[PDB]
DNA sequence: CCGACCGCGCATCAGC
DNA sequence: GCTGATGCGC
DNA sequence: GTCGG
């Protein structure tokens, strides 16, 4: 919070940038501007300081000066108060209207959640599912909740099969007192980089988990990455828990290291690695990691028998997953 | 200045 | 149906 | 929008 007010309005124009404008590296570029000064820590007085940090340059430190001195920026007042950009900003909250529908949506008289609601035939199945549970995916969800849920996926891939790893990745795992959504990574002996002894692997837990009511609702699903929506269950007479959304992703057991290193993240985290990687020979997916030939080209897979050896590879201190919150 | 910016799974569409 | 491009949410 | 080269 030490910066909240400069890194909100970064924030801001990052979205702006994706939403509105629809250009992907500026986005990034006041992302990455916005996470350097979050861990900065000293209460920025200048633009000039800021300057100092990698990845604020001349046009951000100007507009950092604006905001120290008004307490705002033009820039955002005005887009606040455009129609259009306000309603392309609030459609792409729902998930699934990405900036390319919501600007069509906007076009066809389509631009507030009324609006929506009137013309549910005109969403998709993953908008349709996004907007029955707007309200509910705003909320955040506490650890305990976190825990609980835990619980009831872990026990439940238990009785699928002994041999099923799951583990929860995200914020979760950078131990993070609060969650946007629960990230699974399940591992399955039988589904290695070298052969895929047992079909539907991950249906089966899908099907586990709607079994009991946890699952409700599936936004997309493949025979290796599912996306829906879950519900703890309550207690007799209770108010029910919020409807949360659900990631789980099934991944060869022999990459578990590199799997855990990419589904922990954080995004800008796994950007940075990537990126520092790139500069020192290699590329890192979720899957492995491999060295660059003089062409570019990737090599074979190296040998990971742990996250830190792939950070050891690129020659960077290893960093505990709650170091990693970018 | 200029070129690069992490890397991937699923849904949907256009084309053959 | 298959292949490739695009949108989307990571 | 930023930065190495
Ligand atoms: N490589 C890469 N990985 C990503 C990206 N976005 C998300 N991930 C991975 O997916 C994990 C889960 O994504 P999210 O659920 O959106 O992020 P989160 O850090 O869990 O944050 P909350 O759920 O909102 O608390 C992240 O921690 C990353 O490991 C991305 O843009 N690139
Ligand atoms: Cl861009
Ligand atoms: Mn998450
Ligand atoms: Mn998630
Ligand atoms: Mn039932
Ligand atoms: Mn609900
Ligand atoms: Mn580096
Ligand atoms: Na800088
Ligand atoms: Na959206
Ligand atoms: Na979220």
């Amino acid at each position: 919070t030490l910066n909240g007010g400069i890194t909100d309005m970064l924030t801001e124009l990052a979205n702006f940038e994706k939403n509105v404008s629809q250009a992907i590296h500026k986005y990034n570029a006041y992302r990455k501007a916005a996470s350097v000064i979050a861990k900065y820590p000293h209460k920025i007085k200048s633009g000039a300081e800021a300057k100092k940090l990698p990845g604020v340059g001349t046009k951000i430190a100007e507009k950092i000066d604006e905001f120290l001195a008004t307490g705002k920026l033009r820039k955002l007042e005005k887009i606040r108060q455009d129609d259009t950009s306000s309603s392309i900003n609030f459609l792409t909250r729902v998930s699934g209207i990405g900036p390319s529908a919501a600007r069509k949506f906007v076009d066809e008289g389509i631009k507030t959640l009324e609006d929506l609601r009137k013309n549910e035939d005109k969403l998709n199945h993953h908008q349709r599912i996004g907007l029955k549970y707007f309200g509910d995916f705003e909320k955040r969800i506490p650890r305990e909740e976190m825990l609980q849920m835990q619980d009831i996926v872990l026990n439940e891939v238990k009785k699928v099969d002994s041999e099923y790893i799951a583990t929860v990745c995200g914020s979760f795992r950078r131990g993070a007192e609060s969650s946007g959504d629960m990230d699974v990574l399940l591992t399955h002996p039988s589904f290695t980089s070298e052969s895929t002894k047992q079909p539907k692997l991950l249906h089966q837990v899908v099907e586990q988990l709607q079994k009991v009511h946890f699952i409700t609702d599936t936004l997309s699903k493949g025979e290796t990455k599912f996306m829906g929506v879950c519900q703890l269950p309550s207690k007799n007479d209770e108010k029910e828990y919020p409807h949360r959304r659900i990631d789980i992703r099934l991944i060869p057991k022999d990459q578990y290291y590199c799997g855990v290193l990419g589904f922990t993240g954080s995004d800008i985290f796994n950007k940075n690695m990537r990126a520092h990687a790139l500069e020192k020979g290699f590329t890192i997916n979720e899957y492995t990691i491999r060295p660059l030939g003089v062409t570019g080209v990737a090599g074979e897979p190296l040998p990971v028998d742990s996250e830190k050896d792939i950070f050891d590879y690129i020659q960077w201190k290893y960093r505990e997953p709650k170091d990693r919150s970018e």
